[PDB]
């Protein structure tokens, strides 16, 4: 812990990772803390879901996932237990509780948000879906002339896609995967396209995929190591940081505040360049906390003079899921080009097809798997080879289908009913609606209640707007219902419903980016520095500040990638 | 990977660390494999519950614990789904299915038998619960001589005691610990003794306790270190143990067959000693697939020739469980050496006491914890402290009440409802009963059937025994409905309940120990060392031949402590 | 028709439930292992429960059921009575 | 209908019952028969069911008719959690 960086970054999630690695490698003298600790083995920051172990166990994940994330805002519970024994003591009233927000309305609160504090933060569970913007979706870097802005956006996404490893060929040999994309790719055919889901993702073996992570975008290891003995960065976990220090005419950071965990202490870092990369809440709650926007409930009239939109116009998606069964039409094709004489387990049973037959539907590495299946296993009715991998199938968000749709398996803790069904036959249907930024809706923070951390409490006020955003939501609903319905029927115990508001967590908005603090009601320029600020830099999803469907970590990472950029053109490394 | 070590050890949970300890710092030239990952931070194989976000959010470990803990044995699921579309795929049979396990009677199943792949083992979620066993649950160590065999129970476990940094004194200033402690000890006066459950963690603050693990045990660093130039340890991780070669007359093990899960190489490692510490399911698979005991269904002559008694008398305790809300009778306890007047909230509100008076039920400590937290906050209803640690009481397995007790707190997912009742109020109780061990009960491997590793694959074929097993285990949920509604009423959706079985993870037996291998009908002798080889040894739980209820490790672990003096007084260490 | 049941209308959804008796019901093969150790257990899925050992539970009308009552199914109906065009009708 | 205690959180006046039925193709191997072995409670022959819902047309239009209601309630609201679209038991 030296008093002095040329950059300091908080979090380490896969967007601090960004700035790690384009600055570290500029050679910058780098610092970088985490709140939470080292939890994902010795590849610092890598993907928990990359052991042999949850590649065995796939659905054993979920547990992971909920495991770290701790709700934002929950309000005081109000449910009425009646069949206490009259011996147990009870209050007479729902009294503030068991680490509930009284200051969140249950009616306006973004229920299913939570936060993931660890090294890699969010990134060491994702599910790794990294899809592009359109122009629909997607903040100008350019202004008034779209093939520039395009131009711009496809170089720092490409590059943004280097460092996740998205690829969009993991699955092209999977036979739910085929069946699932051709199937829907016949049913809309001249109307909408699919793809794979691109994915930050390296398939090493017919059974592995290295999920990619903040780990795969900068290793976090300290330097000077060997192998980067003129890099200079240090990962500093357990380390809450609190609060950046503003000069007098807010135009220039001075220091940050950290408490570490461990020792208790509190320290002041000063750097050249400060970046905040906590997330899109605790960016908020950084800020908030240092004298930017307002603590406590927004008053109507008496805005914040420093940053007056922080916290405002916050977007989360709308988010619809549901299963499915595959249909018969859809298994009984696997199996279509086959003749098939007697009856499984029988002496006289037999499934063959002709190889290079030009009237077979499929492939032959499609009928050799379906063959050889079908004939070693009698026992079973299905013609899908066991350890098949999943479907990972997109059509992407697109004007007359404004949301982003993921067809899929994820990690799900099935219920025992449902546990009835062959895994083979399940799809997942996850579809999220843009939501149109609002003044209205916001991220507050209490003056007088405190987290687990002792910082000021986040509280929201939210619903999803009217007019547009809400009717896409019901529409994107019934989209997932007909689109479903060409593969199977609905999987009972996951019928179609609206997720709670926030378990999405793609919140966006919070610090929202523009060209002009006034007109755009931003918070950060397109370098993403804070407006009259020499050297604060905030990453993330809070930057977004549009209506959008698609996961937006790779967006983020972009915007990063553009503020690394500004940052190299405006600060010399310190002499190693 | 040299080809060549002292010593081998298979697994890295707390008794394969027991003997590193032992052996590595005796100068033994030692080899480690895990078939899991590291997993646990810095640490290695550190309890994951170490950290300030887990300590901050307890509950959230559940997740922890379910999201490494993998079924053994899963029947085929046989449940009706008749609420499908017409048009999804539907077999006409409840063919074998989702990792079902064909050869596993679903009514003769340890359903809740789980297995952890990880460094650290189990040690890495465990609760922690160290208790002594008493002679009636204990095997023997020393023949017709009780003194002696005490003697010797107690210099073992003392020093695993100190391994573990087992202490009674963590909790010594918890209201509510000492509360539910003070009532029970009142109310059994004359008939049952109770005290805090010995945790095998070190208080470092008031809201930090430090969980002890394989880690505390053995730092699972590899040597030469800086710390221990002249010690020989190397781990491997990510390394399935697949057989022990056995020497024609079943006197020596003469090497280990490895697979590298990472880079799919299989080698074999020779070592003078060779160490089984895999968990009381996977030692026995290991010796199954090395051609001990029989491969597939037990058939009922026609034994095993060499060691026949592997595999059978396997016991698992019943586990009994429920949750109470503190009584009313309790709660107003807290607060008896207080004057309150007023209404809470109110300008007259006060609340106080006089130090030192002798009328005082509670020392000023405890009064002025309460004073301050009812003046403070007012808003809330109950006099307990908002950070008050958790009770954490027993009373131990005795004659009169065959069975281990833990009246506490651990962590738990609770339903929305639950969720509604304050936590201080919330009491655990879990007891564990004696399971008799039985010939017929028996953990065996199918000859057709694999694991996810490719290992024959478990299968259990037990009911806990007929007679006083049941019959006490009976008398033990009855014990816990009279105990526990003393402190207060059974919490709705946490009533008393039999856990399934198995579910207590407490399966020992399964290689068990005794003096004579025909006479006590066991596979190791109490030096651990199977009958008949010079150079083989088995760890953990599948040793323990006794009907027990108390948390087995630490008998397991004071057991291993014997076999690893057994093996410095018979295996000369290599010249470093 | 009662005036009671036209003030509580959701009620009467019991009333619909206690006259319709299933008409099939297949063997339970549902695992209870949450027993105590001293309560009797079978150790097979014997038929049992009024269960029909001849059905196919998954070729079965898991929700055909009859009522056996004056008026039959009109004392409980929902009264819907739309013609059938004539690609439905006999 | 039972409304459970989250779905009585939603005023009754906003909530719209939807059901939708199908026709099913008459086939020759869909049969009601009756037990030689085994009675009922009026020891009369047990009846049994071998039925499926038949592929091609009844299959495919009860899957139209699903996504049908989706489509048709979304003009109207939102599905009520507790009661999302579902196949009702045969
Ligand atoms: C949990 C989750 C998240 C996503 C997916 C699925 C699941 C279940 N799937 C997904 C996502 N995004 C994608 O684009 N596609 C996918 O398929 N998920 C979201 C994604 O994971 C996040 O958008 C992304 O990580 C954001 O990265 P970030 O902006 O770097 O933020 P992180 O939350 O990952 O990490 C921040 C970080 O900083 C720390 N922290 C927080 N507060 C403080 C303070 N005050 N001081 C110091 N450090 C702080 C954390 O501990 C954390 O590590
Ligand atoms: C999960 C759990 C366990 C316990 C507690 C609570 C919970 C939820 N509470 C508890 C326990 N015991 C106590 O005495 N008191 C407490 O309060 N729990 C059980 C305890 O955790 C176990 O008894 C203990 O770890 C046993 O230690 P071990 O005999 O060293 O076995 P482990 O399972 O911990 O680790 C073995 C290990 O070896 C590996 N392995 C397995 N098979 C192979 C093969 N073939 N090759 C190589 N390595 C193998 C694993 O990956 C594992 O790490
Ligand atoms: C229960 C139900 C039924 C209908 C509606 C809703 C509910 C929950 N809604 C509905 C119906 N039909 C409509 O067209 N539109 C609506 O909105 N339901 C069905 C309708 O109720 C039936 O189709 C109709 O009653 C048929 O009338 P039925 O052919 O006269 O047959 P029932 O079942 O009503 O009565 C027969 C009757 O005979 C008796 N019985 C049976 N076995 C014997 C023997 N062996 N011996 C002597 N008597 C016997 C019964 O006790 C019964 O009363
Ligand atoms: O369930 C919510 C999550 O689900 C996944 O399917 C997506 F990939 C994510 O982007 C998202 O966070
Ligand atoms: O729930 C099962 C477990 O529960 C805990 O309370 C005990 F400490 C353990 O020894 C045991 O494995």
């Amino acid at each position: 812990m030296d008093i002095k960086y040329d950059v300091v970054i908080v979090g380490s999630g896969p967007i601090g990772c960004t700035y790690a690695r384009e600055l570290v490698g500029a050679g910058y003298k780098v610092a970088m803390f985490d709140i939470g600790e080292i939890d994902s083995g010795l590849k610092i920051g890598a993907h928990k879901k990359n052991t042999v172990e949850y590649q065995k166990n796939i659905d054993k994940f979920v547990n992971v996932i909920q495991g770290q994330l701790m709700s934002v805002s929950v309000p005081v519970n109000t449910l009425v237990v009646d069949t206490l024994s009259p011996t147990s003591w009870q209050a007479s009233t729902f009294f503030v509780r068991n680490g509930s927000n009284p200051e969140q309305d249950p009616l306006r609160n973004l229920s299913g948000q939570a936060v993931t504090r660890v090294v890699g933060g969010m990134s060491t569970h994702w599910t790794c879906a990294t899809p592009r913007f359109d122009r629909e979706q997607r903040p100008l870097l350019v202004k008034d002339d779209a093939d520039a802005d395009d131009a711009e956006w496809d170089r720092l996404y490409t590059k943004a896609e280097s460092y996740f490893q998205t690829g969009t060929d993991q699955f092209k040999e999977s036979i739910r995967h085929n069946l699932v994309l051709n199937k829907l790719t016949e049913e809309y055919k001249g109307q909408r396209d699919f793809q794979q889901i691109p994915l930050a993702a390296t398939r090493r073996s017919p059974t592995f995929v290295e999920w990619s992570s903040a780990n795969t975008v900068f290793d976090l290891q300290n330097r000077p190591n060997t192998d980067a003995p003129e890099e200079r960065f240090n990962l500093f976990p357990a380390v809450a940081c609190e609060r950046v220090v503003r000069n007098a005419l807010n135009s220039e950071i001075e220091s940050l505040h950290i408490h570490d965990l461990i020792s208790g202490d509190r320290f002041e870092i000063k750097a050249d360049v400060y970046v905040l990369t906590a997330g899109a809440v605790h960016n908020t709650q950084l800020l908030v906390n240092s004298g930017f926007g307002q603590l406590g409930r927004p008053n109507p009239a008496n805005p914040p003079e420093l940053l007056p939109s922080l916290g405002s116009y916050i977007t989360e998606q709308s988010l619809v899921f549901c299963q499915t069964v595959m249909s018969t039409e859809l298994i009984d094709s696997v199996k279509s080009d086959m003749t098939i004489r007697g009856t499984p387990g029988e002496l006289t049973y037999s499934v063959t097809y002709t190889p290079g037959a030009s009237t077979n539907k499929h492939p032959d590495w499609w009928n050799e798997k379906v063959k050889n299946h079908m004939m070693q296993h009698q026992e079973d009715p299905l013609p899908i080879p066991f350890e098949d991998p999943e479907p990972q199938v997109t059509t992407l968000f697109q004007p007359s289908h404004p949301w982003h749709t993921q067809i899929h398996r994820d990690a799900f803790s099935y219920g025992a009913v449902q546990q009835s069904i062959d895994s083979r036959l399940i799809v997942d249907w996850r579809f999220f609606g843009r939501t149109e930024p609002k003044e209205e809706n916001k991220l507050w923070f209490s003056d007088k209640i405190t987290d687990a951390y002792n910082m000021p409490q986040p509280t929201f006020d939210f619903r999803f707007p009217a007019g547009r955003t809400s009717k896409e939501a019901e529409d994107m609903m019934t989209d997932m219902c007909v689109m479903s319905a060409k593969i199977g029927g609905f999987l009972p115990g996951s019928l179609p419903q609206f997720m709670e508001p926030g378990l999405c967590l793609h919140l966006g908005g919070t610090h929202r980016m523009g060209f002009d603090e006034k007109e755009d009601n931003c918070c950060v320029n397109t370098d993403s520095r804070v407006f009259g600020f020499k050297n604060l830099f905030l990453g993330g999803c809070g930057n977004i500040p549009t209506a959008y469907g698609a996961n937006p970590t790779l967006t983020a990472m972009s915007l990063a990638i553009k503020s690394c950029e500004y940052i190299k053109q405006n600060f010399t490394p310190s002499p190693f």
